[PDB]
């Protein structure tokens, strides 16, 4: 069991981490048909996507999803510090898969 | 898939983006039936909606909808200036799609 | 579609708007059988009630239903001015069907 | 309909309100096999628990169960001062039954 | 019935209680496959995690897991002081049982 987002991101085939340490610059989202998701970009230019839920998903994610747009959403509307995110290379924007916040 | 909700509302058609740059004004949410929705208004500005889930709407967009009623909640009990409103034209009030925020 | 919680209320019968402009006194809720609902009070005395969800609702009202409540809450811990609630006045307390709040 | 957690909680059996008026002092929430329940305390020494769900609860319960973890939880937080609680006595400590919060 | 999180503690095998009276250092959330988690340190250097949900855990557990990383977020963002933390000590970094604030 990783003890942190880096170890754990590096379980995973095509996935980066992006050191941000900093606030979130903007936050989106969309009911639209199909595009379901959630958008975030930092004042640098960086921009990541929670990706519409899907196949690609299985079963256990799917809440966890929900779960990541309520994090994020609350982060942005606190300006909380985001450290770190660990995101899947494959997709453009980069589709994130985890997070971590620290003061 | 887009990096911003203008490139995002560009993907349907009947939608156009409102740049608002302002705080919500004012928040109404009905349970009553058939009217289960939430509306908006901006300070001297125009009134939107979140559509009642509707034929119109697939089955991913429940919960999403579900997610942006919440979201405009939150973002006028926090006084949260919102940035653009992607909606659909040919609803009244205009019916949001999307919402970035960004200070 | 309404514009107003007015408006929206006026649409169903047994209904009537009740102007408050002023925060919630007091937020009281219950997890007891068959009385799962939640209580506020204004400084006027003015009780309203959520109703236990029954027969009386739809489906589509369930989810609308908690809603409500969430927002009350918020809305009472916030002290959040309420501006209107249009109600049912045929129960006692008069059951909400929406709500209005600004600054 | 009851109008208050007073005369609510009087029309069931073993219960009994206490009159707080106090924000809470601690908060205790537990994940652990069949002990899936909240503890709460006021400076006074009152001990609460909000009860495991369980064959005592009828399904209507179960989602006010959850409700009223996050009420105690974000009242914690906010140091909300609780007015009463409607407690079961026949269960130790009493199990919250109801909670009103108020000045 | 435990009235309090150290006898809750003490009710099961392989578990300890963690004294902090701090508030958490960090938070991580993922949503990747098979580590849909949450980790949080303290200043200290103290890890802790809320384990993904498998086999060892029963029905009742999955609620309580996911109100449990409600909890730590809310805790985290608002720098609430955990008092203590009972944990499974069998595992690394040690899995959250429960969790008390005060102060
Ligand atoms: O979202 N889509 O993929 C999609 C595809 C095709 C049409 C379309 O518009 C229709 O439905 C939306 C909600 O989807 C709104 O209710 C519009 O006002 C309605 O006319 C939307
Ligand atoms: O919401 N509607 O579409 C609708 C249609 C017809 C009647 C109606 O009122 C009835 O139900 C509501 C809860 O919905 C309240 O309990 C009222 O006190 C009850 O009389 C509501
Ligand atoms: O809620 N009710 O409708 C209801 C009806 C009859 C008895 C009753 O009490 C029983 O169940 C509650 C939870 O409901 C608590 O566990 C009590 O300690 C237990 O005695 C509750
Ligand atoms: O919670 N219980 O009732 C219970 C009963 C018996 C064992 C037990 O511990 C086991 O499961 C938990 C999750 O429950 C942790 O993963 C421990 O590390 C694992 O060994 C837990
Ligand atoms: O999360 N996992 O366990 C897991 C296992 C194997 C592949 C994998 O990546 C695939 O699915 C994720 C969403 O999960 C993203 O959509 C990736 O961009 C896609 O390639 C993810």
């Amino acid at each position: 069991t990783p003890q942190n987002i880096t170890d754990l991101c590096a379980e995973y085939h095509n996935t980066q981490i992006h050191t941000l340490n900093d606030k979130i610059f903007s936050y989106t989202e969309s009911l639209a048909g199909k595009r379901e998701m959630a958008i975030i970009t930092f004042k640098n230019g960086a921009t990541f996507q929670v990706e519409v839920p899907g196949s690609q998903h299985i079963d256990s994610q799917k809440k966890a999803i929900e779960r990541m747009k309520d994090t994020l959403r609350i982060a942005y509307l606190t300006e909380a510090k985001v450290e770190k995110l660990c995101v899947w290379n494959n997709k453009t924007p980069h589709a994130i898969a985890a997070i971590s916040m620290a003061n």
